DNA sequence: ATTATGACGCG
DNA sequence: TGCGTCAT
């Protein structure tokens, strides 16, 4: 009743770039724009492998993961960027600049925590206030929200995409009750209407389109935002969250898209979202630890308190290349060549992150892969970070991991690694 | 032979 | 402290 907490305490947005790497290339070549078009990195096997795809690509089937030669099957007309190459490996610098120009744009509006290359999370609570208060009792009109969604919305008593958005806006503001400021539902519509210009400004100030969610939380702003791509805004009020879930793949939901959200599906013999809601906190804590089952007693009925983080830079900068079959490094030569290249990628990216950032990064870890080993990573051993120097980095980096050649013979190395990892980490002032 | 990243919780 | 997990 008077004392459950209903999760609307704050608003907090997701934004998302659409297609990002394949935008960044299609602003640099117009020949691109509008075109089905994909990203690629290293051509030379199977045309290259695709990380980033255009919705008009995407009509094809073509997908991320695909390799290129097989993404012409789908689609002969592809047009494709390559990823810049460097020191004889993708380099990815292009993408982490468009990226900080973004990230510059939304931080002019509120406080965002980057969340990765092309997205951040806002909390738009005060911004929200302080534009309720210049607003005074105004009503909010349709014209403020040209491209926002309201989840659930047209519903009760047109056959287009934009007929249906518009009539379901409009039945979610001629039931808004401006009068209140701590109106919820209203808090979120005021929250749209400056992502509405957070998006313009970051439209016209770097030609880049994205989609939005905008909710009370950073889950539900998430999954909303993929409601409605490309290049548009879903907002997703409390109330519209019963019916969300209902059908709601418990995958989708942020966290929940691996080996926790398989065990919640098998243990609990359900499939939604909404079906969560049936169990007590405890039998949830039961089954998954207290952390995870209070979360998700929580989040199944929309609620959910992770804060943004004041936080625009990310926390480590880091390189990596493997090594594939035949390519193994199989002599500490090639070991300690490769490691160089990486470290004088890193001692780059490293002095300008220290020119621009005022933060030196103090610890250097370092990360292989053995062939035959299932896992990602086979190993990490870190070591201190004193100097940017590409030099000193790798040989320290080797001194590191030189005792992992089971040779016997100095010069060979085995098992041949088949991945070299170095990451700068533990910033401080400077 | 996807590849190149990045953040966080457990212990 | 190193690893596993989850994500772009
Ligand atoms: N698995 C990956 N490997 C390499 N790069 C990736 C990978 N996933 C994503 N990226 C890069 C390329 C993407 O353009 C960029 C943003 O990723 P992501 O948001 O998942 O898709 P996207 O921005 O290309 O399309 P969408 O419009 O669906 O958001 O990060
Ligand atoms: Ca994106």
């Amino acid at each position: 009743g008077p004392h459950m907490a209903t999760g609307q305490d704050r608003v907090v947005a997701l934004v998302d770039m659409d297609c990002f790497f394949v935008q960044v290339e299609q602003r640099q070549n117009p020949h691109l724009r509008n075109k089905p078009c994909a990203v690629v990195q290293y051509k030379s096997w199977k045309g290259g492998g695709i990380i980033a795809v255009s919705y008009e690509a995407r009509a094809f089937g073509v997908t991320r993961s695909m390799w290129a030669d097989d993404a012409k099957k789908l689609c002969p007309d592809l047009l494709l960027a390559q990823v810049r190459e460097s020191r004889g490996k993708a380099n990815l610098t292009k993408y982490r600049e468009a990226s900080v120009e973004v990230m510059e744009i939304m931080s002019r509006f509120a406080v965002i925590e980057r969340a990765s290359i092309d997205e951040a999370y806002v909390d738009l609570t005060s911004a929200v206030q302080e534009r309720l208060q210049k607003l005074q009792g105004q009503p909010i009109s349709a014209d403020l929200l040209p491209s926002t969604y309201i989840e659930g919305l047209p519903q009760g008593p047109t056959v287009q995409k934009e007929g249906m958005r518009k009539q379901g806006l409009f039945q979610w503001l001629d039931s808004l009750q401006i009068d209140n400021l701590t109106s919820p539902d209203l808090q979120l519509t005021v929250g749209a209407v400056i992502v509405e210009e957070m998006r313009a400004a970051i439209e016209r100030e770097t030609g880049f389109q994205c989609s939005a969610g905008i909710s009370h939380n950073k889950v539900l702003a998430k999954l909303a935002c993929g409601l409605n791509k490309p290049n548009r805004q879903t907002l997703v009020s409390h109330g519209s969250v019963p019916q969300l879930f209902s059908q709601m793949p418990i995958r989708k939901i942020r966290s929940l898209g691996g080996k926790l959200g398989a065990s919640v599906i098998e243990i609990l013999g359900i499939e939604y979202m909404g079906e969560l809601t049936q169990f007590t906190e405890s039998q949830l804590q039961s089954h998954f630890g207290e952390k995870n089952g209070s979360w998700l007693y929580a989040m199944c009925r929309g609620i959910e308190h992770d804060p943004v983080k004041p936080r625009q830079l990310p926390k480590t900068i880091g390189c990596s290349k493997n090594f594939p079959g035949k390519t193994a490094l199989a002599t500490r030569e090639q070991v300690q060549w490769w490691l160089l290249q990486l470290a004088q990628e890193l001692e780059e990216r490293l002095t300008k992150d220290r020119n621009d950032n005022d933060r030196v990064a103090t610890q250097l870890v370092v990360s292989i892969r053995v062939q035959g080993d299932k896992r990602l990573s086979s190993l990490r051993r870190c070591c201190a970070l004193t100097r940017y120097d590409a030099h000193k980095m790798s040989h320290d980096a080797f001194t590191v991991i030189k005792n992992c050649n089971t040779s016997g013979i100095q010069t060979e190395w085995s098992p041949p690694l088949t991945m070299l990892f170095l990451c700068a980490t533990k910033f401080s002032a400077s």
